[PDB]
């Protein structure tokens, strides 16, 4: 029985598992009324990757592929993107999953950088010609539609993208217009509904909340001081695939722990399913040092008592 | 005495650590006419961060602080940087370290989004404003000098550069002119040396050459099928950080294996200053399995003998 381990890097030494970012800071808030179901930074703690998750950190909310021409014919600024797997090769849209890895799991307007290396090497050069422009994928878009293999990619240019070879680098979104990080989009379109999806996530012991690891993220214009916010982080998910830990109850009871004075800070449950509940109330701010890390303690059952945060 | 080990994650499940990119390929070249020293990326076999080496994966190669004005009077588009450590806190120039962690290590015109969310919220308004735009840090530049904590960075973008708060996120390169990704920056401008640097790295067997982990970098126009290449992936460094296992000799033999069929297809050095070397010599393609790994096999002593590749 190989023993469940975390990580023992701190919050300031890892990255959001849902968009290519720092982690800023722990978060709580209540949910009740909402369906947190994201498909990226998925994982048991016995190291099964669920949704669309991957373990490339910059592949998160990447798009790898080609632009095939325009999408549709009234916009110039609006572009064809068929789409491939992370590693290049042809995506089934028939496999038994959301989309294709590392697709964006929000309703969003997302901002980042389209570039091109064309395939072919012109008459008189030696190498490929390049180009790269600020682009924007918008999720909600009805041209969404990477589980059928595409995506609309728009340009404020509307001229220079070829029919070439194309990789979408996410940096930010382009406004909080829009932006709900718990609305999956539609990975087939209208009309269609999503399958292949990892589980929603809730806390049920009364008392408790969700914990996130909430990092902000960068908008090209509006007021707002968005954030999104992940389950685990993405070295949790690197870990707990390669470990391959078996859980013997469904509930790990983890501790928040300063290393330098040795001192426990608070207790959480880490959820077989892949996510952190805390035995705290509203959404005020968690105040935890710097060298903090979580470490396991022991399994214990769906009903535990933690200390109230 | 904790064992020394290696993650299990194969090529195509990490991350460059000199830029936040995917690792494409393994790579070798000869590299006697160059000096080998960058200064992301460097790790002992032991854990020990060397350079300017951070561990937050998609802060490599980014810059984070303010903007302070343009940077001269003569041209809009040229912005003077005040750069802090990443967690936000001021750098100290007389720290011993060559510059901020995860500054850029080498010399080239690096492309990018400088993104802004004001410090302070306006009258009329519940949320600071943001901006977003295409952003280029020339590391040849006199005025890139993050060691006295500050860079220029310039945009297209003319006006809509406030003095806020300001983050750097790197995409690839503006072009392939002057892109030498072995020549480290000045880091303190013109005349000045660079200091506390991660020594240089080279092989000294005969017959032997550096392994590297070899990315394809974006590029905004020119042409060339422009990479970056690391000594050892991201997801590496963070093992060593954690394990903190202590090196027996100077030199780990290591196994590149095929976990499906637990063959082994080539053996390399793990050299405890955390480079690779192989007994190869040329440029030609290393041809190894999508589901490779290395494996650490025991410690041997300098000058030990490799089956050639």
């Amino acid at each position: 029985t190989k023993p469940f381990s975390i990580p023992i890097l701190t919050i300031g030494e890892m990255t959001n598992s849902r968009f290519p970012l720092p982690i800023d800071m722990l978060y709580t808030s209540p949910t009740e009324n909402l369906v947190v179901q994201p498909q990226n930074g998925r994982c048991t703690t016995e190291g099964e990757l669920l949704g669309t998750t991957q373990l490339v950190t910059p592949s998160i909310c990447s798009l790898r592929g080609a632009i095939t021409g325009h999408e549709g014919n009234d916009d110039d600024h609006k572009w064809h993107m068929t789409v491939t797997s992370p590693n290049g090769a042809a995506f089934d849209p028939t496999e038994d999953v959301p989309a294709p890895l590392g697709t964006p799991d929000f309703t969003g307007d997302i901002y980042g950088v389209l570039s091109q290396r064309d395939r072919n090497i012109n008459p008189g050069q030696t190498a490929p010609a390049n180009r790269a422009h600020e682009a924007v994928v918008s999720t909600r878009s009805n041209k969404f539609t990477p589980k059928l293999g595409s995506v609309m990619i728009a340009t404020w240019e509307t001229t220079d993208v070829l029919q070439q070879p194309t990789k979408f680098t996410p940096v930010g979104l382009e406004s909080p217009n829009h932006y709900n990080q718990w609305q999956l989009p539609n990975y087939s379109g209208a009309l269609t509904l999503n399958m292949g999806l990892a589980p929603s996530v809730f806390p049920t012991y009364p008392g408790e909340q969700i914990l996130f690891f909430r990092s902000f993220i960068p908008l090209k214009g509006g007021y707002g001081n968005s954030a999104i916010d992940c389950l685990v982080p993405q070295e949790w998910i690197q870990h707990f695939y390669q470990e391959s830990a078996p859980s013997q109850t469904d509930v790990a009871l983890i501790r928040y722990v300063n290393p330098e004075t040795g001192r426990v800070l608070f207790e959480a449950k880490l959820h077989r399913q892949g996510f952190i509940t805390v035995a705290k109330t509203g959404d005020s701010p968690i105040n935890v040092p710097a060298n903090g890390y979580f470490r396991f303690d022991s399994w214990v059952n769906p009903f535990y008592s933690l200390a109230p945060m």
